[PDB]
C-alpha cells in the first residue's frame, strides 16, 4: 500500500540497546524537567481566580477548555513558562500549542481567564504572534478558546501599541484567512475593544450564551454613585447575545455552556480539509526498536562529554530505521531522511566527539564534533535544497559550539557556507522543528535551522540538557576583558560576574522563560512533538511532491553506490 | 506628456492661507521639536569613541558615512531614539532611515562605531527588522555601512538568542535577495561572528583595506601574558583582505579608505534597478500652494481643540490639490488620491470637530470627529480596496480616539467593519505610510493602516503634537478602578503614569512610532515614501485601468 | 571588481581548434539557413501594401519601425516563419522577437501594416501569446508597434473566439502589468475594436498623430449610396487624438510621424528599471576562443554520426570556459556552469557518440550518446535543483535520441527519473532557454528543459542541422504497423507512407512554421541568441542568490576534490 518501499521501507536501522545506565545522569535530567513542571502548574494555577471559583459561577479554565477540545494525550503546549517581562503570574495570560481533536491538528490559544479576566499582558502579543507564525507555516488552523478583557489597564503602554503589539493578530488573523488558513474562535465571557478584535478577526465566531464581544464594553463619590445609578438599569454587556446573534449575525452559533461552545468549535474543526495521512505514509507508523527513556542515560548533562547522535534519532524516528544522505562526507553532522508514524521527515543533527584527521583543510588535525565545517555546511545546504524540492519537512537537532574559526576556515569558505545555508533554509519555504538537545551557542544555532529563520521554524523545543549563549561565559570572559587587561582586580570581578551571569541567563528554565526556545519537553516528549509536528506539516500542505518524483532518496542511493 | 489630465490635473484644491497664526501654539510644538533633535543629537555623539578621535585614526562615523552616501538633505532618519531596553547610550547602535542615492532612494543601516565598535546592543535586533521589513514591503535596496562588533558580550542573552534576536537580519537579508532586492555592503574595520554574518548576507561586499569579516575574530594574570605573546606575532585579524578579497573572493571590491568604500556602494547603487518616476507620474511635480510653516498653527497641541484637517492636507500634497472620495459620506473620514511629487496616493485621514445630525443609526446624535462610524469604516474600506487594485500607495494620516461604542454602533457591524477594513489592509498587499498628526488611540490606531499591519505598513512617524494611548488616562482610570483612598492613589497614579508615557519622546523610544518629525518634515518623508514606492513597484496598474478615479467621479455626477 | 574568481575566472577551457573543416557539410547547413532567410525574406515582404508604398504616404512598415527602435545588430526575431493554419502571406500578420533598446533588451511585437491593415490572422492568437509568455517568464518589457485593423472578418472563427484567441493578449497584458511588468505602446494607424483592446491594454500609450483606438471603428446599391453620403460628412474614424489625447487622455503622448512615436517609445523604455548588468558579472564579457563558423564543420547533417558537443559549447560561451558538474558522472550529459557576456548561465547538453561499459545497470553494455541514462537523469536533476537555488538560468542543448528503454531500464527508474526532471523543471521558476542542436525526439524532448515547460521555457530555437519528431519515420513504421503485418502490401505502402512523411514534417522549416521550435537560427546566431536571452533574465531578475551564497560552484568543487 506505498510507493517505493525499495527506497522507503527497511531503511538501515540505527542504536544499540542502552547496555550501561546513568541513573545520576538521569536524576540531573528530571530534575529539571520536574523544575518545569512544577513551574507550569504554579503559573496555570496563578490567578486571583481559581478553576473551583470559575466552575462554582459555570465557567471552565483554559485547561479544561483545551482538555475539552483535544483527543487526550495529544497536547503539546508551547510558551508554558513565556514570561519575557516577569509578570507576576509567570504567564502571558494565554495557554498555546499544537492540540489534535478528532484526529486534526491544530494550534491552540486559550485566554487564561483565571488571571485579569484574560486580559492583555506584557509579552502576550509575541507569545501571540509565535501562534499565528506557527499557523502560517504550518497552513494549520488556528483555534482561539477566548475570554478576553482586552488591555491590562496599568500596562497599556507595554500592550496596547507597536508593530508586535496587541493590535497585530488580528492583522495576522486576516493574513491567515487570506493565505487560507481558517480561524475558528470560541467567545467566552466579555469582551470588549481588543477582546472583541480577538472575537471578531477569525473566520468562525462561536459564542458562550453569556458572553459579548464589543469595540467598547460597559468599562470622586460620584463615580461609584454613577455606578450604581447605571448599574440599577441592569443595561447589558455590550454585544452581548441578543446583539451579536439576533442582530448582527456575526456569532454564527450559539451554546449554553462552555462544553456546548467546545462541541460547536469541534463540528466546525471537523467542517475543515485535512488530508487522510495515509495519503502521505511511506510506511505503517513504527515506534522506534529503542525506549526513549534510554536517552536520560544517553544525552549527558555533564556539557564536556560526548554521546551517540545517532542513539538519539534511534529513539526519535519509526521503527530506528534512517536513510542517511552522505554518510562519511561531513562527518560532524548527520543529514538523512527518517519516518514519524509513516511520514518522511529530513534530519539534521551534529555529531558528538572527536574527529580523526579532519577538517580536510587543516594539515593533522582533529575535528570537534558539535563545531561545523566545509563538508557538514556544504552537505546540509545540499540536503536541504534536495529537501524543499521533495517538501519534505526538515528536523534540526541542534547540539552546537559553533562553525570553524581561524583563517584556515576562512580560506575554505566557512562564513560564506553558512551563510549559504542561511539562504538554503529560506529557499525552502517548508516549516521545519528545531529541536536543542544540548548547545545551542554560536551563529550555528542561527544556521541550523535556528528559530531565526521566521518563515521556517514553526517554533523550537529543548531537553533538559540544553543551554543557549553566545559562547561559553569563560570564553566570553577572555572575549570581553582580555585587552582591558593590558591597558592596565575590577576586571577580574568582572570576568567572574560574567562566566556566572551566562550560567544563570542559559539555563533552560530562564531560556524558555524568555522564549530563546519555546518549550523544555521530556526526554519522553521529544518523539511525541515530533509527530504532532509531522502530522501538522502533512495535514493540508501546501504543496506536493510525488514520491516516484522525489530526489533527496536517489541523489542518497547514488552517493551510497557510485 | 501625462495620462488623464481631466482626471488627475486641476484635481479640486483645499486649504485657505492662514489668517490667524499661533506663536503660542507653534511655541509648544517647536519645544517638542527641538527636544527631540538634542536627544537625537545626544544620542549621535554618546560612545567612548568620539568623530573626532574615529576621524584621527582615519575613520568616518555613521552620519559621515551616510552623509557621504546620500544626496546632500534627502535623509529621513527612522528610529533615530529608538531605546526600548533604555541603553545608557540612548540608541540601538544603529542610525537607519530612507536616504537618496543620485535620485535612487535606498534604505540605510549605519553601525555607530562610537558605540561599542558598532556592537549588538539590546534593541538592536527589532531595530534592524524594521529596517529589512521596510526594505521588504516598498522594494527598495537596502543598504549596510557595516561597523559591527557582534555580540556586545554582557548583554548576550538580550541580543544573541531568540526569534527576533541578532541572528534574524541574516535571514531577512537572504529573503530580501530571494524577493529580489539587493543587498548592499559596506564592510568597514572588524567585523566577527555576529559582524562576519552582517558582511556575508547582503548580494554585494565592499571592503576597506583594513577590514575583515570572520566566523570569530581574534577576540589570569597568564591571560594577559598569553595575549602580548600572542599579539608578538603580528598574527593577522581573522578573514582580513589578503583573505576575502585574494583567496575566496567574498569582498567583491577593496578601497583605501572609507569615502573609497561610499564611492564603490554609489557605483552598485547606480546598477540598480530604478524606474525614472516620470513613469509614473500624472503631473509635474508642484509644491503645496500653501506653507507647511503653517501646520505649526493649525495642528492644536490643546489635545481639545478640533482643527480642519483639510488645512494639513493642502500643505503636505501636491499643488494642495486633492480627488476626494465619496465626500458628504463617511464625514468623519476624508478619503481621497492626492500627489506626491507627481505621483498619486491614497490619502485617509480623519476629520476633527463635531459632526451635525450624525452618525444616521443613532437618533437625534452629534458625531465626535476623530470617531469611527459606521460610514467612515464602510468608505475606508472602500477605498483601501480600491487603491489596492489601482496599485496606489496609501497614507493615512491618524488623529483618532475610537471607533463609536454602544449597542447601537455594535448594531451597526462597527467591529464587524472595523475588522472588515483591517481585511482590506491586508489585502491591499501595497506599502503604506501610517502618520500619527495628533492621537493615536484605541483600536482606530490599529484599523487606520496602523503600523500592527506588519506586511503594509513600511514605518509610522509622528508630529510633535501626537501622542499614543489605550485611551485617555482618566478614562482608563475609570474603566479599571470603578468598580473597585489607595484605590483613588491608584487612579491619579494612572492618569499620570498616563500622560508620561504616551508624550512624543517616550513613544517613539518605545518604538510606537518610529519618529518624530518636524511639521515641515511631514511631506518631506512622504516624498521619500511615496518616491521609494514607486522606484521599483512589484505591480502595476496602467492610468486608464485606474477605478478609483472613476468610481469617485461617478459618486460626484450619478 | 568580481566575486570569488577563484570559481568563476579560468575556468577550464574546452574545444580544440578545427583541424579539418567539412565544406559539404557547411553548404547544406548553409542552403536550410538560406532556405529560411529567402522564405524569411518573401514573408516581411508580401501583402498588398508594400513598404513602397507604405513609404509614400508616411508610413514605416513593421521592420522599419523595428529597426528604428533598436541597438542595430541586436534584432533576434521569433517566430518569423510561424503560420500553423497556412495563410497566404506565410505569416501570423506580426513581426516579434528580442531587441535592445539603449542597452535595454525588451521583448517587440509588431503588427505587419503590409498584410490587411494588421487584421488579426489565423494564428496570431498563439503567436501573441508565445510573446507575452516570454516577457512573463523573464520579466520584460513588452514592447507593441501597433497597427492594427483587427479581425480578419473571413476568418473570425479562427481568431476572435477561444479560450486562446484574439481577445486573450488583452488578459496577458494586465497579467505581465499585475506581475510588475510593463508593456509599451506605439499606436499607429486604425485600430479598431481588436486593434482598441490591443491599444488600450498596455501601460504606456504612445500615438501617431493620425491613429485611432476604438471600441468600434468606421467599418445593396444603397450600401454603396449611403457610405459616400456618409463619407461627405469628413466625419473623424472614432477614437482618433482629438478624442484619446484631448478628452479621454488615454493617449498619454502625441508624435507628428512614426519616428516620433518611435522616440516616444525609447524615451519610455529608457524609464524602465534594469539592471547595469554588471552588477550580474562574475567576469568581463570576453568571446568564445574558438570560431562559431566551425559550427558549420563540426555540427553534422548526417544524422547517423556523432560529433563532440565539447566543440559547440567552446564556441557558445565567454572565452570557451566551463565549469562542468560531475564530469564522469552521467556521460551521456554535459551539465556545467558556463558565461555569456560575463553573466552566470546553466548549461545541460547530450554527448554524442558511443559510450563503453555503460550504462552501469546493464551487463556488457554500450550505451548510445543522445540517449539518457539513471547517472545523466539524476545528474540533471540535481543540476537543475542546483542552480534553481543560485538562481543561474538554464540553457538547454537538445540533440536527443530518447531515454533508454526496456525493463532494464524500467527497474532503473528512468520512467521515473524523467519525470523527476519534469518536476526540478517545474520547480526551478526561471526563464529558460532551449536549443535543438540537431534532434529533438522522445519524451527526451520534453524533460530536456522542453518548450513543454510553459512556465519556464521562454522560447525555443534551432539550428539548420536540427529536426523534430516522435521517433525516426522506421523505426515508427515498425511500431505502428508490425502487429498488422503479423495479422495479414497495402500495408507497406502505408509504411513508406509513413517514412516519407515524417521525413517532409520533421525539416527545421516545417519545425518552425508549425512553432514546434520558435526560431531556426544560423551557427553564427546561436550565441546572439544565447546573449539575447541570459542579459534579458538579468536585467531585472524576480530572485536573485549571492555568489557568495551560491551552491552550484561549492558542490562542483566538491565533487573534483573529495
Ligand atoms: C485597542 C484595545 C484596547 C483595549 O482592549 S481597552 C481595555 C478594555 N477593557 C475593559 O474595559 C475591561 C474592563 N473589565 C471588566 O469589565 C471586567 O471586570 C470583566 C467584565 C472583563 C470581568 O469581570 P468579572 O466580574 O467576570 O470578574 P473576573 O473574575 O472575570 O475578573 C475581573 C477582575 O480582573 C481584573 N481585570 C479585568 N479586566 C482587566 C483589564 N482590562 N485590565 C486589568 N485588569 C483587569 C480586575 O481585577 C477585575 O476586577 P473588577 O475591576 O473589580 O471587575
Ligand atoms: C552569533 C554571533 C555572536 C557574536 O557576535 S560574538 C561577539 C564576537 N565579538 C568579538 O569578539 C569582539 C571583540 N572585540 C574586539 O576585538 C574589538 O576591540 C574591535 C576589534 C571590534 C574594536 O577594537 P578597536 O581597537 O578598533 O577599538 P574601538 O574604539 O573600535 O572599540 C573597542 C572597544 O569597544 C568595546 N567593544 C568592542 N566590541 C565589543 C563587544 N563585542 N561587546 C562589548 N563591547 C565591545 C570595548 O570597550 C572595546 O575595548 P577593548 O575591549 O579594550 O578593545
Ligand atoms: C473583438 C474584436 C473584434 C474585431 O476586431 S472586429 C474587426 C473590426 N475591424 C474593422 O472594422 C476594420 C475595417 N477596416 C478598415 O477600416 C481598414 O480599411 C483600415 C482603416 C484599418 C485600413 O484602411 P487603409 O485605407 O489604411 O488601407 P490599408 O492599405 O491600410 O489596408 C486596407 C485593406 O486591408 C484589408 N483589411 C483591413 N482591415 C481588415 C480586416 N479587419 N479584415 C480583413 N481585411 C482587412 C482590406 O483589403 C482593406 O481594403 P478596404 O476594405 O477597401 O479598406
Ligand atoms: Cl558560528
Ligand atoms: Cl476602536
Ligand atoms: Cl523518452
Amino acid at each position: 500500500m506505498y510507493s517505493m518501499p525499495g527506497y522507503f521501507q527497511n531503511m538501515p536501522t540505527i542504536g544499540k540497546e542502552l547496555v550501561n545506565p546513568n541513573p545520576e545522569n538521569e536524576q540531573e535530567i528530571k530534575a529539571v524537567e520536574s523544575d518545569i513542571h512544577e513551574s507550569i502548574k504554579k503559573a496555570l494555577d496563578a490567578g486571583i481566580t481559581s478553576e473551583e471559583k470559575l466552575n462554582e459561577r459555570g465557567q471552565l479554565s483554559a485547561m479544561q477548555r483545551i482538555n475539552a477540545l483535544i483527543d487526550p494525550g495529544t497536547w503539546c503546549p508551547l510558551n508554558s513558562l513565556f514570561n519575557p517581562e516577569n509578570n507576576k503570574f509567570g504567564t502571558t495570560n494565554i495557554v498555546n500549542g499544537l492540540g489534535r481533536v478528532d484526529g486534526k491538528w491544530v494550534y491552540i490559544v486559550a485566554s487564561d481567564n483565571k488571571k485579569m479576566a484574560g486580559a492583555w499582558v506584557p509579552g502576550q502579543a509575541e507569545n501571540l504572534i509565535r501562534c499565528s507564525d506557527a499557523a502560517k507555516m504550518m497552513h494549520l488552523p488556528l483555534i482561539y478558546l477566548l475570554n478576553c478583557s482586552g488591555v491590562e489597564f496599568p500596562n497599556q503602554d507595554k500592550v496596547y501599541p507597536n508593530r508586535r503589539g496587541g493590535g497585530t493578530p488580528f492583522f495576522r488573523n486576516s493574513e491567515l484567512n487570506q493565505l487560507g488558513i481558517p480561524v475558528i474562535v470560541g467567545i467566552y465571557g466579555t469582551n470588549p475593544a481588543g477582546g472583541g478584535y480577538h472575537s471578531i478577526s477569525p473566520t468562525i465566531l462561536i459564542a458562550h450564551q453569556d458572553a459579548n464581544m464589543a469595540v467598547g464594553g460597559a468599562g470622586a463619590e460620584q463615580i461609584i454613585a454613577a455606578q450604581i445609578e447605571n448599574s440599577k438599569l441592569k443595561v447589558p454587556a455590550p454585544g452581548s447575545v441578543p446583539i451579536h446573534y439576533d442582530e448582527t449575525g456575526f456569532f454564527r452559533e450559539v451554546y449554553q455552556n462552555d462544553l456546548g461552545v467546545i462541541d460547536g468549535i469541534k463540528k466546525y474543526i471537523s467542517y475543515l480539509p485535512a488530508y487522510n495521512l495515509e495519503f502521505f505514509r511511506v510506511d505503517t507508523p513504527k515506534a522506534p526498536q529503542l525506549p526513549a527513556e534510554d536517552l536520560y542515560s544517553i544525552i549527558p548533562m555533564n556539557q564536556k562529554r560526548p554521546y551517540d547522535i545517532y542513539e538519539v534519532i534511534a529513539r526519535l524516528f519509526d521503527n530506528s530505521e534512517f536513510s542517511e544522505y552522505k554518510k562519511g562526507y561531513g562527518p560532524e553532522m548527520v543529514t538523512g531522511l527518517a519516518k514519524v508514524n509513516g511520514l518522511l521527515v529530513g534530519v539534521i543533527a551534529n555529531v558528538q566527539g572527536l574527529l580523526m584527521n579532519y577538517p580536510e583543510y587543516k594539515q593533522n588535525s582533529v575535528g570537534i564534533g558539535g563545531k561545523l565545517y566545509r563538508q557538514g555546511l556544504i552537505k546540509m545546504n545540499e540536503f536541504v535544497t534536495l529537501c524543499a524540492r521533495d517538501r519534505i519537512p526538515l528536523i534540526w537537532l541542534q547540539d552546537t559550539t559553533g562553525i570553524d574559526v581561524g583563517d584556515e576556515a576562512e580560506k575554505a569558505e566557512l562564513l560564506g557556507l553558512g551563510q549559504s545555508l542561511i539562504y538554503s533554509i529560506e529557499n525552502s519555504k517548508l516549516p521545519s522543528l528545531e529541536i536543542t538537545i544540548r548547545k545551542a551557542s554560536a551563529a550555528a544555532h542561527y544556521v541550523l535551522g535556528g528559530p531565526q529563520g521566521n518563515n521556517t521554524n514553526v517554533f523550537s523545543i529543548g531537553t533538559g540538557a540544553c543551554e543557549y549563549y553566545v559562547m561559553p561565559g569563560e570564553t566570553a570572559a577572555n572575549a570581553m576583558y582580555s585587552r582591558k587587561l593590558v591597558k592596565a582586580q575590577p576586571i577580574i570581578g568582572k570576568m567572574n560576574d560574567m562566566i556566572q551571569m551566562y550560567t544563570d541567563k542559559s539555563r533552560p528554565k530562564y531560556c524558555t522563560e524568555k522564549g530563546m526556545v519555546d518549550e523544555i519537553v521530556d526526554m519522553t516528549e521529544v518523539r511525541p512533538y515530533i509527530q504532532a509536528f509531522t502530522e501538522a506539516a502533512y495535514q493540508n500542505p501546501q504543496s506536493i511532491c510525488p514520491m516516484h518524483q522525489m530526489l533527496t532518496p536517489r541523489s542518497t542511493r547514488e552517493f551510497e553506490t557510485f
